[PDB]
């Protein structure tokens, strides 16, 4: 009936989202413990060894902290990704690992329209902008905040093409080299795997209309950095503007007035998306122990 | 006949703009004079002495400068707000003042978008942001650039309320005290008269939610600041987004992560807009000196 909870946040949620976890758990009658703003992975190899079931955000979770917890039968991302979990060591330890599908989504996207503004308009400062009404929008990986981005753009007035090997669209195009091709603007919205690690590069960064910008609020390392620094330099027009700030410090040295990175990542940095995620994991948690539901699981096991 | 039309733009119009403007005028058979990035109103004086029409933005057009211009038969303002000419001088010099109402209406209407979710996600910078969608909007002001947000906003998910006594339409209030009271977040499209001159003040900006938000792409001299300064000092969670700078440098100096201005205003500032509201305005001059047209004349004399 008590199940031990622990959550572990590095970059924590905000009160009310806390509160939320703490009303659906603690009412079934299970244990909440916090791990907020911790500096070594020494911390939650301790505080998990005796947990029964996970919250996570974007923490790294790997193999030394699996098998450290010997009891856990569910780990629950509070939000999309899960990159940053070890899915192989987790189907070892016999572990439940799920996601919160689309909770994040308008945090994320109200983001990326804002930054396609800020990026559009000189970072509002001096000098001529341009208005993205009128412009074409590319959509690269359309899930649920993809379709957000889309939904806001349309009401600004941009055309929409789409970009999705495993769903099937309106506006789609094939060929990811087309839509860079026809593109003014680029918003990246994919998962990273093996794949798409990388993907966007110097090839396809370099087809980009005059002024081209690309919006990334998915991850870092979905960009080749060296190819996009070179195609950078070679086109002194294009406008690079992301949440996930790149590892290279040429970035912010030599791309004054076209690149804008935020210190950290502030996509589902929101009272709104914090509540959201966090207490649709919380619930997941709650179903799972109750009637062992499986649901939104992302991987196989035994 | 051949008529001089002097274009007096301190800020210059996009090259295409300027363009546009020579296409207009040229084929009709008159004479092009930019006055182009001078420092103060007294460069423009002698050379408007032989002007016959005058293009003009944001710049200053007092008395003297009327006074000077003996033979100037109209002004054209590209753009929507006037009161950077002084009408009383130009009934008295016989001068018919117009604007061009709506056309750089996106370009400031963007920027408003933008600025809204810049400042409710703290400049892009670390900390918990909100969420635009399922807020309550005030519109103060519901012309071109007003109507334009509305439909931006509505997209993004805010609920709309609206002041303004020269227009009828749903979700309205009569008092300008209610819009404040009821909404999250007020944007002013209001242009610069007797009436509106220091309006926004300490017992207007009071009644704001927590974390109220208001976004000025207006005018600078509709905010009473002393009285802004005041509710700001008095209440930490309140924001304050411009495109019109304020006077007073206790902004820039106090409200630190709640105050963000552009260094100079760049709602107009668009390839875009300067295209439709230059080109207007050649159109305007164009049809006042080849069939007398004055629609869009915003003063009469004699
Ligand atoms: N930052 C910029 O670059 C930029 C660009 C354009 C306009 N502006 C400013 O924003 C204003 C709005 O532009 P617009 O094109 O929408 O003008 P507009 O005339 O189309 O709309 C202004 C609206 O304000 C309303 N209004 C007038 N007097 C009022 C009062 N006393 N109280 C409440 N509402 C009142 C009017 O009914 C009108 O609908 C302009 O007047 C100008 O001062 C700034």
């Amino acid at each position: 009936a008590s199940m031990k909870i622990v959550v572990i946040t590095e970059k924590p949620f905000a009160e009310n989202a806390v509160k939320g976890i703490r009303e659906i758990l603690e009412k079934a009658g299970h244990e909440v413990v916090m791990i907020e703003k911790y500096k070594k992975k020494e911390d939650v190899i301790e505080r998990i060894k005796d947990a029964d079931g996970v919250i996570v955000r974007s923490d790294k979770i790997d193999e030394e902290i699996i098998k450290a917890g010997e009891k856990v039968k569910i780990i629950v991302r509070a939000g999309a990704g899960y990159d940053n979990i070890d899915i192989e060591a987790c189907n070892q330890g016999k572990i439940v690992v799920m996601n919160t599908p689309g909770q994040n989504r308008n945090g994320v996207a109200e983001l990326c329209i804002g930054m396609m503004i800020f990026g559009f308009r000189k970072g509002f400062k001096e000098g001529k902008g341009r208005e993205l009404k009128d412009k074409t929008l590319g959509i690269c990986g359309c899930g649920y905040v993809g379709k957000r981005v889309k939904e806001i753009a349309e009401g600004i007035g941009m055309k929409i093409k789409v970009y999705d090997p495993f769903i099937t669209t309106e506006n789609q195009v094939k060929k990811i080299e087309e839509l860079f091709e026809e593109c003014q603007v680029i918003s990246l919205h994919l998962p990273l795997t093996k794949e798409t690690k990388g993907k966007i590069g110097y090839e396809l960064i370099k087809k980009l209309p005059y002024g081209g910008m690309i919006c990334n609020t998915a991850r870092k390392e979905i960009i080749d950095e060296e190819g996009l620094i070179r195609i950078m330099r070679e086109r002194e027009d294009l406008i690079y503007i992301t949440d996930v700030a790149p590892t290279s410090k040429v970035f912010n040295n030599e791309f004054k007035g076209r690149f804008f990175a935020t210190p950290i990542k502030i996509g589902a940095e929101t009272e709104e998306s914090n509540i959201n995620a966090g207490m649709a994991a919380a619930s997941q948690i709650c179903d799972f122990f109750t009637n062992g539901t499986v649901k939104f699981q992302v991987n196989k096991f035994l």
